[PDB]
RNA sequence: CCCCCCCCCCCCCCCCCCCCCCCCCCCCCCCCCCCCCCCCCCCCCCCCCCCCCCCCCCCCCCCCCCCCCCCCCCCCCCCC
């Protein structure tokens, strides 16, 4: 376990990964450090890593398609990763094959970001997901082609402050899944308020 | 056994002049190549300064909400 929360890491983007000798590393916290550039091969050889926290950082550019050199898939080879946190990273786009190898992911956190559109068929490999947290984002539509495999068998859901769109093309499957479910959705009728169109403005 | 004087023709040598043909050097013009310097055309790379745009982090301010601690008051009831 190596905790580096709010330590302002510098020279973190070296060509050889400093966590390469850490073969038995299981918990790694890199939160509140304003890390900007992260290499692709930083977590190579980290088969036994389970807990990864990268919340409150600046990795928005690393996932956009306009980033030179291509998006950074720094989550490859993490077969045993269990809890992942990416809060307040300012993410605006998620690459399609970033979560391709997380076969044992159960807890994922993506709140307080600028997510608006997610690629279709991204959460196929998370067959053992438990909690999905997307509070305080800019998402507007929830559909099967992206959130179908995500909502297979969960236990928690955190999507409070989002401007949901009330349209049969964008929310009908979502509200249908709300009607019958066993996942714990707290304050479902308090902050899951429809922002757009103004006809359904504020309607749960 | 004799010298002299005239003339024709053909020689040889030497000085001058005029012809071709060639060599060397030089002059003028032009062309080609090499080197040096300079000007212009663009397309740029690197560095610095200035100005903005996005995202994020620390600190601070304002408005709150919850919890904890302390103080006061109102009503009800007992002890001596």
């Amino acid at each position: 376990r190596l905790m580096l929360r709010r330590v302002a890491l510098k020279n973190v983007d070296s060509s050889p990964s400093p966590f390469q000798p850490l073969r038995n590393l299981t918990i790694l916290d890199l939160s509140n450090n304003n890390i900007a550039n992260i290499n692709d091969d930083m977590l190579e050889g980290l088969e036994k890593l389970e807990i990864l926290d990268l919340q409150h950082n600046n990795l928005a550019r690393l996932w956009k398609h306009a980033n030179p050199g291509g998006p950074i898939y720094f989550l490859k080879g993490l077969s045993h990763l269990h809890i992942l946190n990416l809060e307040s990273n300012g993410f605006d786009e998620i690459p399609v094959e970033v979560f391709k190898d997380l076969f044992e992911l159960k807890i994922i956190d993506l709140g307080l970001n600028n997510l608006n559109t997610l690629p279709a068929s991204v959460f196929n490999n998370q067959v053992s997901l438990k909690s999905l947290n997307l509070q305080k984002n800019l998402i507007t539509s929830v559909e099967k082609k992206v959130f179908g495999p995500a909502f297979r068998n969960l236990t928690e859901l955190d999507m409070r402050f989002n401007p949901f769109d009330c349209t049969c093309e964008s929310i009908a499957w979502f509200v249908n899944w709300i009607n019958e479910t066993h996942t714990n959705i707290p304050e479902l009728s308090s902050h899951y308020l429809c922002n757009t169109p103004p006809h359904y403005h504020g309607f749960p």
